[PDB]
């Protein structure tokens, strides 16, 4: 079931998946999508956790994308981590959720960290899935992964970027290969992922503004982003998930494991950025162990 909830003057669309056999003290899980502006669709399958673990799972579309209010006329400086933090708490309040687990994927994990560093009273645990701790590290990682590509594929990327011919078929092929190795290794791209991308391309305000149109580097308003100096303030337990071949390489998420006081990590072999799509059952099994551990602690 689904509805909109108020966030200021806007409407945030939420979806609630209830478990078939609700377990005692299994606290609700709020799933944060990435992009930004990608909508919930690509992380829809994480709702399987409701039946698998006996808890309620909540998805929503962050304001400005998907099924929520579109604001193409907002000034560019409207779109900030603080806005989405405020929205998050507005969703929890309207649904009457006091104590909760958060799982965020890509930008969703960045947003998860922004939520956590602020020490909200209701946060029981956070799962950061496939996320960098700074854009600086994210960019360094892109260069490292390009250095690891076959020489032919790297040459096409380097050569066409240098010339500006970034719609040449060689570049398009080489960029798609990078995507298939490091973003989503399932071919064809899962329809849930395609659906996120389609809605974003139809109305790309949030994604274009915050991430930007550049294939490999963030040139949008997130270009300078970092949460590293606030990570010592996280009081919630944190699980850091990444893929073996993730564009979120180990150096990108190292600050989370180095600076968050209560933290552990899990790296999935044979997966990349969209682990939840590439090995859905394995991904959810690891998440389920973490959620359960902290259900018990909260109780
Ligand atoms: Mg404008």
């Amino acid at each position: 079931s689904s509805r909109t909830v108020p966030f200021g003057d806007h409407e945030t669309w939420v979806q609630v998946t209830t478990p078939e056999n609700a377990q005692p003290h299994a606290l609700p899980l709020i799933v944060l999508h990435g992009g930004p502006g990608m909508a919930h669709n690509y992380v829809a399958n994480i709702a399987a956790l409701a039946d698998e673990t006996g808890r309620t799972v909540i998805h929503y579309d962050q304001v400005g994308c998907g099924n929520s209010t579109h604001l193409p006329d907002a000034p560019a400086d409207f779109w900030t981590p603080q806005l989405f933090v405020d929205e998050f708490h507005a969703v929890c309040t309207a649904l009457g959720i006091e104590r909760y687990h958060v799982l965020g994927q890509s930008w969703g994990g960045m947003l998860g960290a922004e939520i956590a560093v602020r020490q909200p009273s209701g946060l029981v645990s956070l799962a950061i899935c496939n996320s960098p701790a700074s854009m600086r590290l994210w960019s360094e990682a892109a260069g490292d992964l390009r250095a690891q590509l076959p020489a032919e594929t790297r040459a096409a990327l380097d050569r066409h970027e240098a010339a500006g011919t970034i719609t040449h078929p060689d570049y398009l092929q080489a960029a798609a290969e990078f995507y298939r190795r490091h973003v989503c290794r399932v071919v064809p791209t899962p329809q849930d992922f395609a659906d996120s991308v389609a809605q974003m391309e139809a109305e790309p305000t949030v994604y274009h503004t915050m991430n930007g149109p550049n294939e490999f580097h963030v040139v949008g308003t997130l270009g300078d982003w970092s949460v590293i100096d606030r990570l010592p303030d996280v009081t919630a337990p944190v699980l850091v998930i990444a893929g073996e071949h993730d564009e979120a390489t180990p150096k990108t998420w190292q600050p989370f494991v180095d600076h968050i006081p209560d933290v552990r990590s899990h790296v999935f072999p044979g997966t990349s950025h969209c682990t939840h799509l590439e090995k859905p059952e394995e991904f959810r099994a690891v998440v389920a162990q973490f959620l359960h551990q902290h259900d018990l602690a909260a109780d």
